[PDB]
């Protein structure tokens, strides 16, 4: 029930980034349910606050696509079962209320994870996140 | 640009808070401090987190333009700016607290955590109000 590899970690992290930082007006309930599955119980509230902030700002007029745009660096946290991942993301924001414009935002992201379900079969769980805006 | 990323990172480590990653936050903060300043930095971090028990998070961001000055007869650079600390219950409750501070830091340069070797040598903090 647990596969612990660099491949599985990176795939789970990419899906998590897409669910947390991305946004589409058409699938919000399913997006929240999937996101919840990637979060430890102790982190689910903060994930929900970030989810709700996307709703507030993008509403039914903007879509957002979030990609990991760098290599992922990793380090075991000393005297802890958690592992720290650090990487950059790019978020492409294109509003539906036009025809031809977009803007890109970039962030540096740190996540802490451990391994604990048709969504997250191997139990990858995020315990914390830290974000640095790059503009 | 790179200076601003490191300054933002140091501010976020020293003045932010999250329960689950607390010991790594402390580890990272030391990597951004010159050896002569690690003890003071640790002491100030120790005093900052007195505000945080159980289900609370804090995020700290730079909230003004950054004034930059070379220090006379020194390789240090003096940065002065304001920060905003947002304190939120780690629950679904609908409230948050905001506190602001003027920060002056002195930095120079010396790898996952601090790839450019940004090192803080001193800090001074005053409350906005």
């Amino acid at each position: 029930q647990i596969v612990n590899s660099e491949a599985v970690v990176d795939s789970a992290t990419s899906k998590f980034v897409s669910l947390l930082f991305g946004y589409s007006k058409n699938s919000l309930r399913d997006r929240k349910d999937q996101l919840m599955q990637y979060c430890d119980v102790s982190f689910q509230t903060q994930a929900m606050r970030m989810f709700n902030e996307n709703i507030r700002q993008f509403v039914d007029k903007v879509r957002a696509e979030a990609i990991i745009s760098s290599n992922i660096q990793r380090e075991k946290v000393k005297n802890s079962p958690l592992t720290r991942l650090t990487f950059f993301i790019t978020i492409k924001i294109t509003p539906d209320t036009m025809e031809n414009y977009e803007y890109i935002t970039k962030k540096q992201v740190t996540i802490y994870y451990d391994f604990a379900l048709i969504i997250n079969p191997f139990g990858f769980k995020v315990f914390d996140i830290q974000i640095t805006d790059l503009q």
